[PDB]
């Protein structure tokens, strides 16, 4: 169990103005810290956010949060469930800002909701330095789905924040799960929601990416294959080749037209990962993995995800029999026998 702490700075809030927070389980014999960003889509105007507040309120408010959560997958403290970092300090940061962790706007007389995702991450980091983070050797910022995209948008800002606060020894790294294409749909734009959303959230993107695409075009930096090349921090990318959220937005739910569509989608995703040295991309139809309890089951070319992350740690001290770049080449969902059921 990880125990809830509401932010001491009550001006950093969820959508409805309630305090944001984090769940923490300390491991005093470890100098490794895992900060995990939750996912869960987003909302991009008043009417769409009002609907989310009726039936997804825990993703917009802390008023009903439980005092504990069970750590699972990479957040589990059992060696059998988590071969990678079972002894780390564990942090789960709930997603209550509906802004893909990009926002920096407070509730006010002209804003019905606050969108503070980028500031929530910084304040969590700030308050953890008083509870042990000051002695860390590695800070791994991880996340799934919208939280995976949030890793890509925030990992270099966390690095910069610790540098400016006087902590040069903490190595900041990223792990982005299921947050990696602005492709043509199979049937008939989803990118327009992101464009409109950034403007609604006062959303912020990494500076080098901002400078490449310039004003009005920051939505491009929400797409992994465009923002990843601008990042300095080491980032490991986990992405199913046939991601279910990607297929949903593409309006896919088999004859030749769809067969070619699906095969091209896998081809394109594999192409964008060619020059990503730390990555894990199985040929499966699925979504998310790193906090699922059976995340140890899937393998690419005989290597599990916990093993690949361990090999990544070793590389940041090619390695013999301990690979870090693992991308399926077979071209159809579940041609990898270890895919989830
Ligand atoms: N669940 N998905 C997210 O959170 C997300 C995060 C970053 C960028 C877009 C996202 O979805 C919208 C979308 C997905 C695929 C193609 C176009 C648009
Ligand atoms: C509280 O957070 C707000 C919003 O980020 C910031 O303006 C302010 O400096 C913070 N207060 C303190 C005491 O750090």
């Amino acid at each position: 169990d990880l125990r809830l702490h509401l932010l001491l700075n009550t001006s950093v809030t969820c959508n409805d103005g309630s305090p944001a927070g984090y769940y923490l389980k300390e491991s005093r014999g470890s100098r490794r810290w895992l900060l995990f960003l939750e996912g869960g889509w987003y909302c991009f105007n008043r009417e769409n956010c009002d609907s989310r507040y009726d039936t997804m309120r825990r993703l917009m408010s802390s008023r009903d949060w439980p005092r504990t959560r069970t750590g699972t997958g990479i957040l589990s403290s059992q060696p059998e469930e988590n071969p990678y970092w079972w002894n780390a300090n564990m942090v789960f940061i709930p997603y209550c800002s509906s802004d893909v962790w990009s926002g920096a706007s407070s509730k006010s007389e002209k804003n019905e909701y606050a969108f503070m995702g980028a500031l929530i991450i910084q304040e969590v980091v700030r308050e953890l330095l008083g509870r042990g983070l000051s002695g860390a050797k590695v800070l791994l910022l991880a996340g799934s789905s919208a939280g995976g995209t949030g890793v890509l948008l925030n990992v270099d800002r966390v690095a910069e924040q610790l540098e400016k606060l006087g902590y040069p020894a903490i190595q900041v790294r990223g792990l982005a799960d299921s947050g990696w294409l602005d492709n043509k749909q199979y049937r008939h734009a989803p990118t327009e929601a992101i464009r409109r959303g950034i403007r609604y959230w006062n959303g912020v993107v990494p500076e080098r990416c901002r400078r490449q695409f310039q004003e009005g075009e920051e939505w491009n930096c929400f797409f992994g294959y465009k923002v990843y090349p601008t990042l300095r921090s080491p980032v490991f990318v986990v992405q199913w080749l046939f991601d279910e959220a990607q297929l949903t937005v593409d309006n896919v739910h088999v004859q030749e037209g769809l067969r070619l569509y699906i095969q091209n989608l896998g081809r394109e995703l594999r192409h964008t990962l060619k020059d990503v040295p730390a990555s894990f991309a199985p040929a499966c139809l699925s979504h998310e993995i790193i906090i699922r309890s059976h995340w140890t089951d899937v393998q690419v070319k005989g290597t599990s995800l916990p093993r690949a992350l361990h090999c990544w740690d070793r590389s940041l001290h090619p390695l013999k029999g301990c690979p870090v770049h693992l991308v399926d080449s077979c071209p159809w969902p579940h041609c990898n026998p270890s895919c989830p059921t």
